[PDB]
């Protein structure tokens, strides 16, 4: 049982000194360093005398600075916000109104002018590393204090992450029989520190006092090369979104025989589909595959389960798992009613891993966050149901739910023989309402002259699984589907496409 996420890396210091934590296609660096520059990094923030745990902003990509850097704000006592050199630059404009830091740090060059908040660069980290100052923990975040607070993506809200959120989480993950997460695992580090599903590499690594495997930031450019690059690298885990595998997926070298050492897959984010499981165990054949759901709002995820091949075969949408014993999760009618095994209803989670709510903004706070028999709770705004089993099941957004859920719709289209995917959007007038987008495995454009054929065949391949109701009445056909900076189908882009 973890205490505190520093300590942790502190003992590792002590304990496997030369043991690497973190390596970029073979830059290495040590636990030892990892000890020495956020020590030294620590001492140079309490120098610049901000207030007392005022969060700092952390602008860069994924580089050791920035974890060294994170590291060091924790031991000094300051929330971090990370932020990725992608974001556009109102969304950090729009970061830093809101929150309010005392001091940003650009560990990238950073691309705007913000007068009234103090600015230090790379030249300044490296520059304190470089002096080695020593350093000794007085005023860490501990308990309920912010370790971090990460932007959602509407318009942007700072989900605020304790030390006690955080350990909630990372004890569940490295004690779960799904996840199994190895000693010392070696896991790929593709997510942005901007979105939470970092965390799902970096704290289970640095608990567990593994190595992350990191990527530099003009590969995220073209993918031919990164998904070559990736596979070089010993990673034992892949963790991403269920869009990145896809992607992975178009590239030769994804495969068990020049990826020997990959043993597991960690999704979360983003539906996980029957068809790229399926795909998975293709090209991994004695890899295991893990499902796991949950809001930023509750730290990463709430549950979890292992995806077998019995389910690949069987199954319409991919179960979401089983909700972590300490965060009671409960589906509830719209009345506020509690609803027993089965029936569909808004997923509500509860306990030590939920966040105090979003960052200055008390109006949107008051909104999600709310009291469930006397448990801080959190509304998902997510439709799904409980089985007697204890799994959580997907129906989707509420915000799609449209009556039934667009989501649905959608995953009986994707089980279409000629199909690669589909989302079925809706199009509106006054606000007032069934159509889909649909990308088809490729070969499938050239053996029909006219779209409305291709369209009835699709709508045939589909038909005897598919309610009439819920089948979608024009298609209309992309090439790819676009996708969010981080690495989900973008499906408000969609419905705006169609306005």
């Amino acid at each position: 049982s973890l205490k505190d996420m520093i300590d942790s890396i502190e003992q590792f210091a002590q304990t496997q000194a030369d043991f690497p934590v973190y390596d970029c296609l073979g830059e290495r660096r040590t636990y030892g360093q990892l000890k020495r520059d956020s020590d030294s990094i620590a001492a140079f923030i309490d120098s610049l005398a901000l207030l007392a745990k005022s969060p700092v902003l952390v602008f860069g990509a994924q580089t050791y600075d920035m974890l060294a850097t994170f590291v060091a704000l924790t031991k000094s006592g300051h929330a971090y916000i990370p932020v990725d050199v992608h974001s556009a630059p109102e969304r950090i404009l729009a970061i830093i109104e809101i929150a309010k830091p005392s001091l940003i740090i650009a560990i990238e060059e950073f691309p705007l002018t913000i007068e009234g908040i103090s600015l230090v660069s790379l030249s300044e980290i490296e520059s304190a590393k470089l002096a080695e100052m020593p350093y000794e923990r007085t005023h860490s975040v501990k308990g309920d204090d912010n370790y971090y607070i990460i932007f959602t993506s509407g318009q942007p809200k700072g989900v605020q992450i304790s030390h006690d959120n955080l350990l909630s989480f990372t004890n569940w993950m490295i004690e779960d029989a799904a996840f199994d997460v190895p000693k010392q695992p070696q896991m790929l580090a593709q997510p942005p520190y901007s979105f939470d599903l970092s965390v799902m590499y970096w704290a289970p690594t640095l608990a567990l006092g593994g190595t992350l495997f990191a990527l530099p930031k003009e590969l995220v450019a073209d993918f031919k090369q990164l998904f070559t690059t990736i596979a070089q690298l010993p990673v034992g885990i892949w963790t991403s979104t269920p869009s990145f595998a896809d992607m992975a997926m178009l590239s030769d070298d994804f495969c068990q025989a020049k990826m020997p050492a990959l043993t597991h897959f960690y999704f979360d984010g983003e539906e996980l589909t029957v068809s790229t499981a399926r795909k998975l165990f293709e090209r991994f054949p004695s890899a295991k595959i893990i499902n796991a759901y949950g809001p930023t709002e509750a730290t990463v995820a709430l549950s979890a389960i292992e995806i077998t091949r019995e389910m690949v075969d069987n199954y319409t949408r991919l179960p979401i798992g089983y909700p972590k014993p300490d965060s009671p999760t409960y589906i509830i009618d719209e009345d506020g009613k509690e609803l027993s095994s089965g029936e569909q209803g808004e997923i509500i989670v509860t306990g030590p891993a939920v966040s105090k709510g979003y960052l200055n903004n008390p109006e949107k706070t008051a909104e999600a966050f709310f009291t469930f028999k006397g448990q801080p709770a959190y509304h998902t705004g997510d439709i799904g149901s409980l089985t007697e089993d204890n799994i959580l099941l997907y129906g989707g957004r509420l915000d799609f739910q449209i009556k039934i859920e667009l989501e649905d719709v959608s995953q009986q289209l994707n089980q279409s023989p000629m199909v690669a995917s589909a989302v079925a959007v809706p199009r509106y007038n006054k606000e007032h309402k069934l159509l889909a987008y649909i990308v088809v495995k490729d070969g499938v454009k050239e053996r029909f002259d006219r779209e409305l054929e291709l369209t009835k065949a699709i709508k045939a391949s589909v038909k005897d699984h598919m309610m009439s109701y819920m089948m979608p009445s024009k298609f209309l056909y992309r090439d790819s589907l676009p996708l969010t900076p981080n690495g989900k189908i973008d499906i408000k882009t969609l419905i705006n496409e169609v306005n």
